[PDB]
């Protein structure tokens, strides 16, 4: 359903996200949780909806995401799932708020305007 534009900008942000400048980061996201081989089986306990950046990335290939507001919220699931799991203090934590920090950057200079 999303145009052109809207979904370059998308899958660049994703992409970007994923990229090896953020790599001392962002690693823990890039694919989906595994509970048992993580140590953390309770994981699913806390989540509901697991999200990351690999998925978010595949359902925008495959024109998935309606609008840049259906991607913004995966996007930030992958986040809020982050901490609704990891402590305060924790690592994972600390490297999901900074990948956050970096999303909601790039995220301000999002598409304003479609037009087909
Ligand atoms: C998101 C979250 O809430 N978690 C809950 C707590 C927790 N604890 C962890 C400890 C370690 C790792 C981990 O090692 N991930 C990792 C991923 C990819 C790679 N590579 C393979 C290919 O790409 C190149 C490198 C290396 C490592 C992940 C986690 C998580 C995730």
């Amino acid at each position: 359903a999303m145009g052109q534009r809207a979904m370059k900008f998308c899958q660049g942000v994703v992409r970007e996200l994923m990229s090896k400048k953020y790599a001392s980061f962002n690693y823990p996201f890039l694919e989906p949780v595994d509970p048992v081989a993580l140590n953390c089986p309770t994981y699913f306990d806390y989540v509901k909806e697991p999200m990351d950046l690999g998925t978010v990335s595949k359902k925008l290939s495959n024109w998935e995401y309606e609008n840049l507001d259906q991607a913004e919220h995966d996007i930030r699931l992958i986040f809020q799932n982050c901490y609704a799991f990891n402590p305060d203090g924790t690592i994972v934590n600390m490297m999901g708020h900074r990948l956050e920090d970096i999303f909601n950057t790039k995220w301000a200079d999002r598409p304003l305007y479609s037009d087909v």
